[PDB]
């Protein structure tokens, strides 16, 4: 039943050297891709928050300075968490960066995206509910061996599953950071907050929602004028990506509601044709597990997604894969009986991709027969790839952990809802 | 937009209590779970002053001192005066107490009457006031409440207090005036506070990004007494009623603090101690007015089935500037593809009452969905207030009084039959 990887697993090895940086991870640090947040932990002493970096093209070494933080959770004391934003990066350029400049230096690299534009191709990985089981490791292996070559991971929430351990044993956040480093140190992952990040534990006097996650994983939320790390937007290549918080407030007048309504107004499909929404809890879901948990946010935001021609909504939370038809359920007025989802070519596709591994359990129970709103579903571990070719075409594919790394078990062409709104069913 | 109907600053209801550093904007609310405590609140403008409260019952008369805390805030270019909150505890039930504030310079005296101990057949009269504001209509509603022959003993307040956020930069002076205006009631009987959308004051354009800041500095609630982690949701018991206060503009997704709190809190209700189970929220789950139609749908998906499972007697809300009383219905059978989305009569469900018509800034919400739906019993766009008069464990009498009527006329009334002790069809 415990399918979590043991503490002495190779993927959790501590990088050697006195105060060697560990749990190194990067994410986009600005609105348009010219910056990068570099994050890592030192365990032996605070160390330096400086990052040394240079482009392959110019080879000029520069230093950026950041900030160190620590937290406590019950009887756990963290190591020294560093976050440093490197700025004014050149587009479409390979950079190297080094952390741990005082004692044990470690070097990594990333490639900045091209400048935002109509036809800029870009390959997004889709990972959800990863955890640290053996299944999780297989999914990560399949992602990094994919011939499609993902360039940025859109991560739809539920990271370490540390909160399943006694007192949320936050050592299991540290192991998760060491395990995922082999990917996220070299390409950004775009973070969404899920229910396993809430860690609301009044019984051990831990009452601040999202505390361990928010200390460890920073996002560039001020760059889209959000007032909270849990909802924010970034642009990358031909995509505008909106990250939402299933477990924050979204009533009319609340910060998240206000921010999203204004952010949708700011989207420019003439600059980023692909409009992508990330959230943890799926609004369309025909699995037994968490059935209808997404109704609340759906009543608030579904009609806006249709009005603004969102291309696709990605969610996790359900430990399985599902791809909806383009559907809407926005005509209900309490007493008019109109509560059945209908085919709606102006609506986004809703994809559930929470099947990366969690702690080793798949959600296999489905409502039968498959409802008309659901196009394809399967209870298998795996990951997705959203591969943009240009302003009109993107190719989505789903890869199963039991298939070869080059095998797509589901795949479908997306026709852009703004630039090429022809029926893609 | 809209003609300015707010009472002007030199109005008599806004007069400053005289004397150097005289306490103003005095208000009280229940300070504990069961009614043996009171939070005393007030503002001093000239200097910090003392947070001490001198209090004594009229029977014995032994004078005691409770020590509280002082705080201040800024909002854009506004700086608050000095805000005091002080909790008097271990009071005797059903007892008149005198209390005094301003002990260093200008003392002012007030009084309150503690409720009886909680119990199955304890009568008690609650006023219902929503979306009050500080227009001339607001002043009439409060006058009608004060003059009611039924004698309200505690106000259940369903949100939208001062409407200060309608002024430029939310001119927080209009919080002070509202405090001075409502003192003539709330300094002498508790008002039970619910947070509405006008308390959010989310104003990133002037760098004020902390939800509820002015409200939460000025109005405290005994939220830790029900083991809540936030002032915006909590519960209290008073006489024969168990009152649950919820926050429409906080998170209530599964696993969130409020959601988790409410689910545990409902399990603590014991209808043999407090037979009347009452919920307050700002945004109504049932509402057949065009203004804010279906805004309550999100919370309804999370909580309506719980209200029916625990046989809540009544849910009070404001937000819509009008009056409405539902039938006992539920709409909890929907499963996406089973097509069951019409409310049905359900004798385990509460009655939903919208009572957000106390005045606001002088505007009534008169556009209604047509025809009146089956789930709506009575609706009318008039300014007024309600009274929930508990007689015993089986009967409570609700009445609605209109500002255009005499203070003793009820344009709507209905006997509530208790859902635990007497679940009889009380419709119409
Ligand atoms: C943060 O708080 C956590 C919760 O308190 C700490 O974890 C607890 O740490 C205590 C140690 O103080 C553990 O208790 C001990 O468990 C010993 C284990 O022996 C077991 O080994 C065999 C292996 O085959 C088992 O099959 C069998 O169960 C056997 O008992 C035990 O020998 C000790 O007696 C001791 O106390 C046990 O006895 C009590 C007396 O009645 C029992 O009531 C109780 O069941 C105790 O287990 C405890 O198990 C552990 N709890 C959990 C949930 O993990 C944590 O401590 C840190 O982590 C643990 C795992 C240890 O390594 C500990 O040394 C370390 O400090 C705290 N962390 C920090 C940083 O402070
Ligand atoms: C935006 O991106 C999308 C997705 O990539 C583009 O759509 C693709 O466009 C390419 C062309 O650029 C299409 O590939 C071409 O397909 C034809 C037809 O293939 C079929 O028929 C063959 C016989 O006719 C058959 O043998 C074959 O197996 C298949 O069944 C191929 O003939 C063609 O290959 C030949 O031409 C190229 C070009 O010189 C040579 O290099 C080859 O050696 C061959 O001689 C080529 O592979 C592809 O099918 C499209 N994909 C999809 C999913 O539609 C899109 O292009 C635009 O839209 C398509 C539909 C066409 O109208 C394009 O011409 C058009 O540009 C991109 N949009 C823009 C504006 O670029
Ligand atoms: C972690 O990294 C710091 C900074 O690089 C180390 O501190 C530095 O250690 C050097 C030893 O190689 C010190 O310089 C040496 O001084 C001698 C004569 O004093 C000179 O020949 C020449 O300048 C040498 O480089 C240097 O002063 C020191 N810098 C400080 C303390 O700011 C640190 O070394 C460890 O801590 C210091 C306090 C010493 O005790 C070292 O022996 C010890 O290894 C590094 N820490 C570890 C654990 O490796
Ligand atoms: C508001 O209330 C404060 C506190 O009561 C007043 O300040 C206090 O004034 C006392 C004199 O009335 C000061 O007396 C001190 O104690 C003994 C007697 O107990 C004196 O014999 C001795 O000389 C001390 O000075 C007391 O120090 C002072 N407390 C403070 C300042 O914290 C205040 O009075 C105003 O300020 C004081 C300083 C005097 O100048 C008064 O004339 C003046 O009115 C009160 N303010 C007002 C406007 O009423
Ligand atoms: C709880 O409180 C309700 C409301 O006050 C009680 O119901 C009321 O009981 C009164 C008896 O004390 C009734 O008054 C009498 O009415 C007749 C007309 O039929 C008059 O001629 C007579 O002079 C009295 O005025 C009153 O009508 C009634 N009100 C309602 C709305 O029903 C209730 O009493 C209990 O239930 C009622 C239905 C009767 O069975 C009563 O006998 C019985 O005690 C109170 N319940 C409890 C448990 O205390
Ligand atoms: C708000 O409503 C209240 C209650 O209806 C009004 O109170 C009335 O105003 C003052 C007290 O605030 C009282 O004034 C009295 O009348 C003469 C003037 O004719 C005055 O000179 C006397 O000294 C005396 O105090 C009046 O009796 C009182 N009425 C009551 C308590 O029933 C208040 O005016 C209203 N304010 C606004 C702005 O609408
Ligand atoms: C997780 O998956 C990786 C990648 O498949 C495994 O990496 C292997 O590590 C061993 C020793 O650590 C090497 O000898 C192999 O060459 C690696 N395999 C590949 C394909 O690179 C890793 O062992 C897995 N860890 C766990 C705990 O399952
Ligand atoms: C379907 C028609 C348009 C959608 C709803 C817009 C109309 C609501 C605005 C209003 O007419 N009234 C209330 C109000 C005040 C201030 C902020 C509000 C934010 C959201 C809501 C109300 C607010 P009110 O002024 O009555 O308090
Ligand atoms: C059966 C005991 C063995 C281990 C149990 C640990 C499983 C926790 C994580 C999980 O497997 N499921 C979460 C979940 C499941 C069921 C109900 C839930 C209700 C509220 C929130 C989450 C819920 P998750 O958030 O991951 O879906
Ligand atoms: C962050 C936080 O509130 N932590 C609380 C602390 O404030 C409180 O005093 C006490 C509860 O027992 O310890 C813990
Ligand atoms: C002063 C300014 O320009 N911006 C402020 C910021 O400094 C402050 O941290 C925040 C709340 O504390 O309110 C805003
Ligand atoms: C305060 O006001 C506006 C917020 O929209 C902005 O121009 C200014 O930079 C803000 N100051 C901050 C965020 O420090
Ligand atoms: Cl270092
Ligand atoms: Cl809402
Ligand atoms: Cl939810
Ligand atoms: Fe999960
Ligand atoms: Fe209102
Ligand atoms: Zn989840
Ligand atoms: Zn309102």
């Amino acid at each position: 039943k415990n399918r979590d990887m043991p503490l002495d697993s190779d993927v959790f090895r501590v990088p050697p050297g006195y105060n060697a940086p560990q749990q190194v991870h990067i994410t986009q640090g600005d609105l348009v891709g010219r910056a990068m947040i570099i994050s890592w932990v030192t365990m032996d002493e605070p160390g330096s928050s400086a990052v040394r970096y240079w482009s392959e093209k110019n080879g000029r070494k520069r230093i950026a300075k950041g900030k160190m933080s620590t937290y406590r959770f019950f009887n756990y004391s963290s190591g020294f968490i560093h976050h440093t934003t490197i700025r004014k990066l050149k587009y479409n350029t390979k950079y190297y960066y080094e952390v741990g400049l005082r004692n044990t230096t470690r070097r990594f690299s990333f490639i900045t995206p091209p400048q935002t534009g109509l036809d800029v191709p870009y390959t997004f990985g889709l990972i959800g509910d990863l955890g640290q089981s053996f299944d999780s490791n297989t999914t990560l292996s399949h992602y990094e061996l994919s011939p499609k070559k993902g360039q940025t991971v859109l991560f739809v929430g539920d990271l370490s599953y540390a909160d399943r351990y006694p007192n949320h044993d936050n050592v299991r956040w540290d192991t998760w950071g060491r395990f995922t480093e082999r990917s996220v140190a070299y390409q950004p992952w775009i973070w969404t907050a899920g229910n396993h990040e809430i860690e609301f534990a009044p019984e051990i006097n831990e009452t601040e929602p999202f505390k361990p996650f928010s200390y460890r994983y920073h996002v560039p939320y001020e760059a889209s004028q959000s007032t909270s790390p849990f909802w924010y937007s970034i642009k990358r290549a031909s995509a505008h990506i909106i990250v939402l918080s299933s477990y924050s407030a979204y009533g009319r007048g609340t910060p998240q509601y206000t921010w999203l309504k204004k952010e949708l107004r700011k989207v420019k499909r003439s600059e980023t044709p692909w409009l992508i929404v990330l959230m943890h809890s799926p609004l369309y879901n025909s699995y037994n597990h968490h059935f209808m948990e997404g109704e609340a946010m759906r009543t608030k935001f579904e009609a806006w997604f249709v009005k603004y021609k969102v291309d696709v909504v990605f969610a996790g939370h359900v430990h399985a894969y599902e791809r909806s038809e383009r559907v809407s359920n926005i005509a209900y007025k309490i007493t008019n009986g109109l509560c059945t989802p209908v085919k709606d070519q102006s609506a986004p596709v809703y994809i559930t991709i929470g099947d990366a591994g969690n702690y080793g359990v798949i959600d296999s129970n489905m409502i039968q027969p498959q409802p008309e709103y659901s196009a394809f579903r399967e209870a298998s571990f795996g990951h997705g790839m959203f591969d943009i070719k240009n302003r009109t075409h993107a190719h989505f594919s789903w890869n199963r952990n039991q298939d070869g790394v080059a095998v797509e078990a589901d795949s479908v062409w997306f026709f852009n809802r703004h630039w090429y709104p022809v029926d893609d069913s």
